[PDB]
């Protein structure tokens, strides 16, 4: 209970600790994780991405083998909905956010959707988001967050929104390339001491000066509070996390509780992905399948990305990532895809999110 973090103020939103849990598809951080995190203090964010799999397509108008039929379904506004409203009976109004990707056509429905459903800040990286204000100006209190991987998306993306809207972000999420998911990098550039997060917090704290001190949130590798001091130190107003709270027995995508405590450091990898930017996958579920030459079937139903085109880099790359990520959520260990941070290797022990929270903010 006594901490020395201080409160953060994100537009007009305050949290009581200076932490975010990221966002996490599919089906990882929903209501349970994100509501939870939200009742301690922290950012809990809910993420809007296949969504239409929540519950095994309660909420879809319809189904093609399985799998929710294109993207009004996989972003389906009705799961959502239910999502934030459930998190809500947890959090209360504490304040949560919504994790959408930008390399959507669809992008403005998604944003519209998440303001809607009652979210409190929208989160977007998977791009450079230029334009997040167009979709929100219905919603004058949520705020809006890019992620970036360098200072100079920062001060691109203030340009444009400043000549365009009259408005800055909110914040900045600076990504490094420890994270978990998908990488702002070139895999070379992935290995790379210029890109260590330790080195990429300075410049975009020195570039955020010029348009008044945005607050920037430092992800990508934070594990522990020692962790979260060092990016405290280097300018960073905060932290996002997310592989600690996949640890977490709050996770709505079950497997985890099971896959992480066997988790191995040379069974994490990054490979290619029909987004565009390399993931860091876990070596197991459908990576297996396809090396052993029984790769799931590819057609595209929930056409879940624009850069895919419908399924010629699925087929490229050798997986659908929405069909992956929602075998995973339902509970399919053979067929799955499962996505990790480098440091998911050290999770022994499944934690609860107060314990955690308590871990990282204590002192
Ligand atoms: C700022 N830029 C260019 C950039 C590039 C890469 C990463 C980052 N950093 S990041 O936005 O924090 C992210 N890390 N992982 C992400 N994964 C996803 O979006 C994702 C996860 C599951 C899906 C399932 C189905 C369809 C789409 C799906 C998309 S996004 C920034
Ligand atoms: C399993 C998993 C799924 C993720 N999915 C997304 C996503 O859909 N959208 C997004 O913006 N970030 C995603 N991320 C990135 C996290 O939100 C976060 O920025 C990053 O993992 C922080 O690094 P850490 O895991 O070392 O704390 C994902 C991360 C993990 C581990
Ligand atoms: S084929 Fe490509 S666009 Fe269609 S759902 Fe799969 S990854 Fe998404």
């Amino acid at each position: 209970m006594v901490s020395t973090l201080k409160p953060l103020k994100i537009g007009k939103h305050t949290i009581k600790f200076p932490i975010f849990q990221g966002g996490m598809g599919v089906g990882i951080s929903w209501d349970e994780l994100a509501g939870n995190v939200a009742k301690e203090g922290a950012l809990g964010v809910i993420s809007a991405v296949g969504t239409g799999y929540y519950k095994n397509m309660r909420f879809v108008e319809r189904i093609v083998a399985k799998k929710p039929f294109e993207a009004l379904n996989f972003y389906s506004k009705k799961a959502l909905n239910e999502i934030f409203a459930n998190a809500r009976k947890i959090c209360g109004n504490n304040p949560l956010g919504a994790n959408i990707l930008y390399a959507i056509n669809d992008y403005g429905r998604v944003l519209r959707d998440s303001c809607e459903a009652g979210a409190n800040i929208i989160i977007t990286g998977a791009g450079l988001p230029t334009n997040m204000p167009e979709f929100a100006k219905d919603f004058s209190d949520v705020a809006l967050i890019p992620i970036i991987s360098s200072a100079k998306a920062l001060k691109i993306l203030c340009k444009r929104w400043s000549d365009r809207y009259k408005r800055i972000p909110d914040a900045f999420i600076v990504e490094g390339p420890l994270s978990g998911g998908h990488q702002g990098f070139k895999y070379e550039d992935c290995f790379k001491e210029e890109f260590r997060l330790e080195n990429l917090v300075p410049k975009v704290v020195e570039a955020s000066k010029e348009w008044g001190n945005i607050p920037i949130i430092a992800a990508g590798g934070i594990w522990d509070r020692k962790d979260i001091d060092t990016m405290l130190s280097l300018g960073a107003s905060g932290v996002q996390m997310a592989t600690r709270f996949l640890g977490t027995k709050e996770c709505d995508a079950k497997v985890y509780a099971d896959l992480l405590p066997t988790l191995k450091k040379e069974d994490i990898l990054l490979i290619k992905s029909p987004v565009g930017y390399p993931a860091r996958a876990i070596n197991t579920g459908v990576i297996k399948r396809i090396e052993e030459g029984n790769a799931p079937k590819i057609a595209c139903v929930s056409n879940c990305v624009a850069p895919c085109n419908r399924g010629e880099e699925a087929k490229k790359v050798g997986y659908c990532i929405a069909d992956g990520l929602g075998r995973s959520y339902l509970g399919n260990r053979e067929e799955g895809l499962y996505f990790t941070g480098a440091n998911g290797y050290r999770v022994d022990k499944i934690i609860s999110v107060h314990e955690l929270i308590k871990e990282l903010t204590e002192g």
